[PDB]
């Protein structure tokens, strides 16, 4: 018995080509035509796309014995080749680290100027991530080259990886070359440390077996440590700023709140760990509209039924924060930016436990969420108190690029700044 299948997908790799150009439109059509359980074809693989509270509950409550997350991502192998840092006791230090990295990034801004949001936030979040997760010593040996290479690595996630992660296409060539470039950067750092003498890199260097670990092995470890939090935090920062500029009433409310809160004289390392309500509600609404992970994958390990539909062993099964986060029965006026949705009387995030899912839900809910929310609070506590921001292009022209499985803000994303006075 065939599962319901969405229209189209008559191209050579079925729906893959559409998934490479407009994955959100594809997923919305699955739901529009078929409901809570529908399928599309990615080359040789059927994807069973689940949506709505009932089907999402099944998806998110499944453990790795039923729905296996790791086997759904074999294409990350050419890229790769956290808990320690996410302990609550370390958060205060991380907030201070992040404040420091932001001030470093804006140190040359002067009175006024123009930035590109992807270039700015992508680079900044390389610095916050490396400093927090590997160490300040290591971060201080990084520069813009590392960020440029890391970005090429992220761009190595074209959905054609579902055909074969090793095809001779330019983005895969560039992925492999970028990884090579990172190993070289890391090798040069290790070499410098020999000649001129602690962090995680020192622990690893000291291991023996003759050194146990090569630059390639170490680079892989560091790439994997930084990956989950990099493009997600970068994009979320960009979109938080874009939504504030698009909604000047929300922006004004956030500024008033930051000024009042910081009037107690306590640092960002204090406040970024505590309530900043208007900014937090803007962040929640930003995540609902612009979830950086638009689809979540699993491989079925068994036979299941969901609303009469049978999932078979080996099936790819997916959930979509992009689609679920806009279900109109759950989120009134789902295309509208309404941070009031999260205020205490409404609490639409908390009420919709299985469909407000920018950070997932149940068994695999984001363990980086507290860090990521603190990081946004720390970044904007600095930026919005020091500078005022305006769009340098039409407000509707800021958009994501969905050509790779790793979503990124499309360029250009030009923004003006001017010192607040
Ligand atoms: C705004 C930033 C972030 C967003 C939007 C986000 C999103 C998500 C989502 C949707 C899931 C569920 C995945 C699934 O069910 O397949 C998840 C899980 C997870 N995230 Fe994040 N993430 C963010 C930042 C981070 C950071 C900074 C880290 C690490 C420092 C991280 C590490 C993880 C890990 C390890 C899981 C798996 C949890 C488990 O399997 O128990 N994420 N995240
Ligand atoms: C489909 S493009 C790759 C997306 C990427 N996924 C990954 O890095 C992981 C690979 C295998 C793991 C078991 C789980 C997911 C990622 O950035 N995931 C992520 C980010 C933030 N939190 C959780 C997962």
């Amino acid at each position: 018995v065939a599962l319901p299948r969405v229209s189209g997908g008559h191209d050579e790799h079925g729906h893959l080509e559409e998934f490479r150009t407009d994955p959100i439109g594809l997923m919305q059509r699955v739901r529009d035509e078929l409901g809570d359980v529908g399928t599309f074809q990615l080359a040789g693989k059927q994807v069973v796309l689940l949506s709505g509270s009932h089907a999402n509950e099944f998806f998110f409550r499944a453990g790795d014995d039923d729905l296996d997350q790791a086997k759904a991502y074999p294409f990350m192998t050419p890229i790769f080749g956290h808990n320690a840092a996410l302990r609550g006791e370390q958060m205060k230090g991380h907030a201070a680290t992040i404040e420091d990295q932001v001030r470093r990034m804006i140190a040359d801004w002067g009175e006024a100027g123009e930035i590109d949001l992807l270039d700015f936030f992508a680079e900044l979040t390389i610095y916050t991530s490396s400093a927090c997760l590997i160490g300040k010593k290591f971060r201080d040996q990084l520069d813009g080259r590392f960020a440029k290479l890391y970005h090429e690595l992220e761009r190595g996630t074209d959905p054609l990886a579902y055909v074969d992660p090793y095809l001779p296409i330019e983005s895969f060539r560039r992925r492999d070359e970028a990884r090579n470039g990172l190993v070289a950067l890391v090798a040069d750092i290790m070499n410098g440390r020999i000649a001129n003498p602690r962090d995680m890199l020192d622990v690893l260097i000291a291991v023996k077996a003759t050194p146990r670990f090569s630059a390639d092995e170490i680079t892989g470890m560091f790439i994997s440590m930084m990956f989950a939090g990099h493009h997600t935090s970068s994009g979320t920062a960009s979109w938080t700023l874009i939504e504030l500029m698009r909604h000047r009433d929300a922006y004004a409310a956030v500024i008033d709140e930051l000024d009042e809160l910081y009037g107690d004289g306590r640092s960002v390392s204090f406040h970024a760990l505590r309530q900043i309500p208007q900014l937090e509600n803007v962040l929640k609404e930003t995540l609902r509209l612009h979830p950086p992970l638009i689809i979540l994958m699993r491989v079925a390990k068994g036979e299941f039924e969901v609303q009469g539909h049978r999932i078979h062993e080996g099936d790819l099964v997916a959930a979509s924060p992009a689609i679920s986060n806009r279900i109109p029965e759950d989120f009134p006026d789902p295309h509208d930016f309404v941070p009031a949705r999260y205020e205490q009387p409404r609490q639409e995030d908390l009420l919709n436990r299985w469909t407000w899912i920018p950070f997932g839900a149940g068994r695999h809910r984001c363990v980086g969420a507290a860090f990521a929310i603190m990081q946004i609070k720390a970044i904007f506590s600095v930026l919005l108190r020091e500078y005022e921001f305006e769009m340098a292009q039409p407000p509707e022209s800021y958009r994501n690029d969905h050509s790779k499985m790793v979503v990124q803000l499309a360029q250009p994303a030009a923004v003006r700044y001017r010192r607040r006075t």
